[PDB]
């Protein structure tokens, strides 16, 4: 997990001709002020007309530059009906959540070893999940109404890849012969697949 | 930080007889069931009616058995008016927070190299705090309203230490003449903070 | 990455009776044997006869119990002509790889703060690639010669994500709505796909 | 615990102006000198005529820059007769010490999962005791002569949260609405507290 | 370094019959005693009547199990006058120690990055001295009276690799072809070497 | 172990005016350019015409700066016959390897605690091995023809403490009369030793 703190606060400087390490380097105390333990970034709910039909609110350390060094981070996700956080992984981090409003299936995947097998229920208000680092994982929507979570890491840069994106919108993209081979469909079967994230979202 | 994980899930065998290790014996996967990474309970209120005038839900590992080896965990506090989270510390992780509902003026404080700052504001609906781990800190509901938060830790089990508890109400206490010099006042002012915590709460 | 070791070996338990804890219980070192820290396990190429046309011989803590405690594993892949190691991620571990027979396209894909982006090349006998952990990859044989290649991860069970197989062949499968949501296609192109990997391979 | 080390030796640059990351950059390797590994600093008695009666010599990486990286470092505490080094935290190492002349009353408190137990005994010449990371603790001298004690930790920078202080005498302290919630006492004994550390030692 | 602690205590539970982990089982809180975080094992010189002229007297978790999770450990070493402590490493700890009585040089070996470059001096009452793990590193005795030193690791279990014990006296001995070649000189010398060893200490 | 990266690419800055951290500082994305994944400093023998017989083409950061951050890297060793790579120690890894041609002899040696046991083998083509972090270690080529192997560590800058080398020709050398003390021979004998490594390699 992320390396442990090393001093009590080390706010991330996130000038873009600072230099680069792992991590963030840090304001000088003197720079920090008074607030950088709090945000209020989270209050709003995002525009949830997406293709996905969802929204990510993000709180990571380019967000919230306090947590640098902390080993935490937040996301806020908000959800149309029928809407969808897709088949994604985080590089980084195991993640817990909580649903707060509306109804949404959760579904987590194990590896290999564990069978791929998928786990998953409807989660409600109030009602929790967890999703070990590094395992497929997605969300969708099953109400009527609008849905939100909140959700928690146990790093300041989890990371994302976004499954179908990275699949078939990659800068450049997959060759297809690679494609049809891993997917044992035709190439016209890729392509149209393609054809849908050519835009790089 | 905790220990990472070395396979897809490991859920925590928490019956008294199992051999004790660092952290818990896991389940064989056979016996864990298809609900682990899954828990609903967060969704009720805590009772407000006690001395603090707050109650904390707990969901570490201990709640959740499916968040062992996973260096994550949750709570739930809420807050009567007036009530507060006194000042305290987790020995083993960083905390971070959200505020759900009401108001809630919430104190971080900086070690001695940081000269015992306070960073405090009160934080609402959807507003978020962070503190890092091995720090003193509290929450008090300066509302007229019941308030509560849902916080997410990066380990399993962050321990609480309570600070007004744990100098008057150890088990046993701690000797007065131990407090008189460290607090710098009578016996009498001693014994009658003592006399305050006898019951161990 | 991987709990350091606490002692010199411990050589995994891989009994179906041991207790179970993160990583694995350890043999008493009175019945390790003196050849615990040795394989040839990995001497002989792997049945590319299958429908990605490559074959994987895994060098994991399962396999080669004497890693146990000491954050390291390998495996080799053979390759048939054409042949793919389909888009995968390890969930615990950076890999770093030789390719030692034929050309191989290797490809390595950014989250999307990296803005998902593709680096690859064709990597001959000698050459090496890393991974860094929780990121998409694949290789795929571009010569008219079978191919193989050997790599180590810095875990004991990096573990493995495969991308076709896991969102398309899961146990249970992903329910066909998610899918045609997260892939912007309809029920039709989603069924002839999970129709691909119905056996669970 | 401490981030590990990347490379032998990487001498803390404690230079105002110097760029700030977690923990400390560096000088070359060409202005480190010879001498680096090893301090003289901890060779004579503090002075304990403070308001504590103790008083700690520190030889964290501000005092010992060539500690940098290596994920140790020690300090000496000198004890008044009656003297105390008053409850107290380090929020990011475990402590393990030696008396090495007097009688020094050692207190360790468990968390609330330990029931807030005290384990304590009086510690004297040659004897040790283990402190684990982020529990309150504190040592007395119960003996008539000046006492010492030389103590190391598993951290470049453990911090110490000083109870009392931090309590009563942060800056700015603690609202007395808060406190006298906390603590079930009255607004005057608050502000007795208070008084008592209003200097900020 | 040593993975982190999961709980506030977890006292190694050292029966030979015990399940055997990374690290050790615990013993039950009910049958830890209230003294395991102490020890008087260190209060007695060593017998420096030795072939290498000092004793060491070991404080791992073997000696003090109250240290298990916890992420270090002491011992204290004896010297006769002329004595050495050889040439050796800790695999698993960085060192950090001070000298009580006597003069101690005190060496310490960077690795071939650094130019294999030999740090050194005469360490006296008082003054410390700090070793990064993995590096070789001796005492020796230059005064005309016995002296001694206490040490602490940041590890449970830092483990100990005696050079000359180590390269001449191993069990089985490394075959003298292989010293030959490594050590630039003839057989003679070799076996030479091996004869002063033969007892395995 | 390594600090876990807390990004996906952190490419080392090895100008030498940059400042120093713990590991490298990193190049802006924008100047990484897009092979840095990649290395073919491993396709060709090294020569093998040195006075241990062996020759180390290195693969750590300083050669393959894309690997900085990711926890791994690799080297190649090439074996004149009865040439070999002589006991020494990584101080801040465990090696994974496979012997690739010919037939070599590798020796691994437990600890004090594990009796200093020499666990040892004669390894062919395919056939791999692994270290624990921090123990002593050695190869021999035993064929009549030249031999290699390739290996990886789960560091980026394992370090190497070559014995032999350091023990008799570091810089300065470790005085004589440490040396007969240590190895229990006479100073003529220390002196010989000593000579064949004057040199400093
Ligand atoms: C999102 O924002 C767009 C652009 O302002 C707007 O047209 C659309 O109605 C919004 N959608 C929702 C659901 O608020
Ligand atoms: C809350 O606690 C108080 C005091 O123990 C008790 O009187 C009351 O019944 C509790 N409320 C509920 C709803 O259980
Ligand atoms: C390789 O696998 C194929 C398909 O299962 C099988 O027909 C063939 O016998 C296998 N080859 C060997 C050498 O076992
Ligand atoms: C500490 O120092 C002060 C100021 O120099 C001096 O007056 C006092 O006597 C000293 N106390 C002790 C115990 O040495
Ligand atoms: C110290 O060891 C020597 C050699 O084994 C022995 O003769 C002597 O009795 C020992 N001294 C004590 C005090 O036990
Ligand atoms: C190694 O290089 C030297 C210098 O170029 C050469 O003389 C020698 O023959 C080479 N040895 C081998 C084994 O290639
Ligand atoms: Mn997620
Ligand atoms: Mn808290
Ligand atoms: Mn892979
Ligand atoms: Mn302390
Ligand atoms: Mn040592
Ligand atoms: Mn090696």
């Amino acid at each position: 997990s992320d390396p442990d703190p090393l001093q009590d606060f080390c706010v991330a400087d996130l000038d873009g001709k600072a230099v680069s390490v792992n991590g963030h380097t840090c304001k000088p105390m003197s720079e920090a002020g008074d607030d950088f333990l709090f945000s209020s970034k989270l209050t709003k709910a995002g525009n949830t007309s997406t293709p996905n039909g969802s929204a990510v609110t993000e709180l990571d350390v380019a967000e919230w530059p306090g947590t640098n060094t902390l080993g935490v981070s937040m996301n806020r996700v908000d959800f149309a009906p029928g809407g969808t956080n897709p088949p994604h992984i985080h590089p980084r981090a195991t993640e817990i959540g909580m649903v707060m409003k509306g109804e949404l299936l959760v579904g987590i995947l194990g590896s290999l070893d564990s069978g791929n097998k998928l786990y998953s229920r409807v989660v409600r208000a109030g009602e929790t999940f967890v999703i070990p680092r590094g395992l497929m994982h997605f969300q969708f929507n099953v109400g009527k109404t609008e849905a939100y979570m909140v959700v928690s890491f146990n790093s300041q840069n989890p990371g994302i890849v976004f499954v179908p994106l990275t699949l078939f919108g990659s800068d450049p993209p997959i060759p297809t012969p690679v494609l049809t081979k891993a997917l044992r469909v035709e190439a016209g079967v890729v392509e149209l697949l393609k054809s849908k994230f050519a835009g790089g979202s």
